[PDB]
């Protein structure tokens, strides 16, 4: 019904873990290089939660938030309020990227067709989780080893995967 | 159709940059041993640009130059004038390596299975790039750090990926 790619951007630890009190548990801005050159051009689909912790706009994407709010508006950014909404407002859109956080993912999880997961070799402190998955019809069609150094201090691999059916 | 392992071997700044003026941007003695320990044995094919600011047959292995002059010789060098023609050289090779530059690498992208690829971390004046490349179906397989020290003034990693399909 749907004919937008939909993906899931997303980097977790051991544990699943992708958050700790309303923000990432982690510092690694070269994962964070690897997130705007993958999703450059192409819609950001990001929780209430996720965006207000964000504080702006995402350059040179469309900026989509999710919020059941049916008053709520932000300035350079697109508001929908459901997963039929945003695929609406996505319609004629080539790949979108679902950003997070967990409810988001959540919400987007039976509609997934490619996962951008990047697994950080640590076992963080955290709340929030990025959600089981059956990997049954995923295969992996990309991997490797992140940049660790002294700006980047984990361990951590970029996975893609793809949907068979 | 082919039947030889078609490999690339390159050496890329941050923003693909591999060459400056008809020649390279940087000197790095220890990548070049990588470099010469990795191709021996196998044949090297040069784009005629590449092959001439190289300036002799390197040792070891068949040199083999890509050019349009159909009167075009040199001494212990075979000569090729597609790809389809390096293929008929190469029938019986176990594994070619694409050794540039840019003219020569856009050439055989279409064929690539195996990508030894030297990342700079560094941004150089150039005017010759790496051309873009999808990675999807593409698995890492090596990485590690290359030598830095008094002789080699530049942080560099080995990569090594796949062609899985
Ligand atoms: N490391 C990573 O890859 C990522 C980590 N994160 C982290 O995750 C955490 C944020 O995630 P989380 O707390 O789950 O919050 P979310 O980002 O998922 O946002 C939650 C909000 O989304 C809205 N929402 C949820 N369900 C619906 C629905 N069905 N219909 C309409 N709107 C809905 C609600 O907004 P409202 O209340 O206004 O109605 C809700 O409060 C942070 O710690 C963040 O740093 C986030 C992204 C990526
Ligand atoms: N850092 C690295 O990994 C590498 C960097 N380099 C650098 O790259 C630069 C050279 O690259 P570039 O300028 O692209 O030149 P090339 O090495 O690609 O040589 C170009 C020549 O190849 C021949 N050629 C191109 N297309 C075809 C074709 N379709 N059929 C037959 N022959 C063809 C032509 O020769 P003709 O004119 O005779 O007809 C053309 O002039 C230099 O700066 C060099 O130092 C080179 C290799 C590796
Ligand atoms: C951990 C990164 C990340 N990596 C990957 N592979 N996917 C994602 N979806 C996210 C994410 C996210 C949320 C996120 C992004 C940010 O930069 C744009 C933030 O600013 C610094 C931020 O501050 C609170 C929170
Ligand atoms: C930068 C090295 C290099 N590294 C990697 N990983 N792949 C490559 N394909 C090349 C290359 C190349 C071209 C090249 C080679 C050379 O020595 C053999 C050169 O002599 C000093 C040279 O001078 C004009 C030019």
């Amino acid at each position: 019904h749907h004919h937008m790619r939909v993906s899931f951007m997303v980097a977790m630890d051991e544990n699943r873990v992708i958050g700790k009190d309303n923000n990432l548990p982690w510092r690694l801005p070269s994962e964070l290089q690897y997130v705007k050159k993958t999703t450059m051009g192409h819609p950001l689909i990001m929780g209430r939660k996720n965006y207000e912790a964000i504080g702006r706009p995402l350059p040179g994407r469309r900026n989509i938030i999710v919020t059941r709010n049916e008053g709520y508006h932000v300035e350079g950014c697109e508001v929908a309020h459901s997963v039929e909404e945003v695929f609406e407002l996505c319609k004629n859109e080539e790949e979108i990227f679902i950003f997070g956080g967990a409810q988001i993912f959540d919400l987007f999880l039976p509609y997934v067709d490619k996962l951008y997961i990047t697994k950080i070799h640590h076992a963080f402190e955290g709340d929030t989780f990025f959600p089981e998955m059956d990997m049954t019809n995923w295969k992996e069609v990309f991997v490797e080893k992140g940049l660790t150094d002294e700006k980047n201090p984990y361990t951590y691999y970029y996975h893609v995967y793809e949907k068979q059916q």
